[PDB]
């Protein structure tokens, strides 16, 4: 006899072409409640990441996790990945030092990154965390900028990312059709918000992927909790803290539940997860696996859907307003 050996099921991501995990490997917040780890540790996480099959890096030039654009540049380049069997995506506009979308420091941003990553492009370059500026400036700015880089060759395909979801509307909106492929939102697609839903239909209508972030809410949905910065109201913090406890209390883990639960629509190409070790690694790709293969544990997830009901979608402010 021997084992079957199940694999994840890739996905195609908007009208790019690409073909991605349903994993994909993402950053960390500052200050994010795993806390960081040595370099060692970060570069052992990719090669464990693309050894499970992982193929979706996504990074950037502001703060995060130990997991960094010159991580993953050495980690592509010792594993000798084919160009063509991963997908890279990095971002432009949020620096340590502060926003800027303007058009001389993201030209000259991407090839910084693609430096760091060891690339000749990247398959995605995003517009980062956009609700911290005057949407308008994406639109009659950053936007073209971003096609003439994408006409240079260095970068294939244009994102925008935040966090409120009426960035996306205003912006697609406002821009000819195609000057965006793809979007990444967090926070938006876990069992606590599922906001991003309401996007989906109209997302693929304007022929733009969709990357969702954050399944478990930048630590909401896990046993250890948020980290004491994070800007959930109490309330949410509340009832996730009772969903956590529910899982706990009868054995089993809300951080398998959840991550299976971000992973249940396929009209999402990929749920990045912020990830710091081999091991959470293997087992937020076990949880992927087992989603496929064995199902998630519907009668617990109906009782922690019921338990989050009431804050259901709850958000938080970002940004500054759109005036
Ligand atoms: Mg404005």
């Amino acid at each position: 006899a021997h084992h079957h050996h199940h694999h994840m099921e890739l996905r195609e991501l908007g009208a790019t072409g690409l073909r991605v995990s349903p994993v994909g490997f993402g950053a960390s917040p500052l200050g994010h409640v795993f806390g960081d780890v040595p370099r060692d540790v970060a570069r052992a996480a990719v090669r464990r990441a693309l050894d499970l099959g992982i193929n979706f890096f996504d990074t950037s030039p502001y703060y995060g996790g130990t997991v960094s654009e010159s991580v993953l540049g050495d980690c592509l380049r010792a594993a000798g990945v084919p160009r063509d069997r991963f997908v890279v995506a990095t971002k432009c506009g949020r620096y340590r030092e502060g926003f800027d979308f303007s058009a001389a420091r993201v030209t000259r941003s991407v090839d910084e990154s693609l430096a760091r990553l060891g690339l000749d492009y990247v398959d995605i370059l995003h517009c980062h965390d956009i609700e911290f500026t005057d949407l308008d400036q994406i639109v009659n700015e950053t936007i073209p900028v971003l096609q003439k880089i994408k006409e240079s060759g260095k970068a294939r395909f244009i994102g925008i990312t935040g966090l409120p979801l009426s960035i996306y509307t205003y912006v697609l909106d406002q821009v000819p059709p195609g000057s965006v492929d793809v979007i990444l939102s967090y926070c938006h697609y876990g069992i606590n918000d599922t906001a991003l839903v309401d996007l989906l239909p109209y997302l693929k209508s304007k022929g733009v992927g969709v990357i969702s972030a954050s399944p478990l809410a930048m630590g909401l949905l896990t046993d250890n909790g948020p980290p004491e910065w994070h800007p959930a109201p109490k309330e949410l913090k509340l009832a996730c803290r009772a969903a956590a406890d529910h899982c706990k209390k009868k054995g089993k883990n809300i951080t398998k539940l959840a991550m299976q639960y971000s992973l249940m629509n396929n009209e999402i190409s990929t749920v990045l997860v912020g990830m710091n070790s081999p091991e959470q690694v293997e087992e937020n790709v076990a949880a992927a696996i087992e989603l496929s293969t064995s199902g998630i544990d519907k009668e617990l997830l109906h009782e922690v859907e019921a338990i989050l009901e009431p804050v259901k979608n709850m958000t938080w402010s970002s940004g500054i307003e759109q005036a």
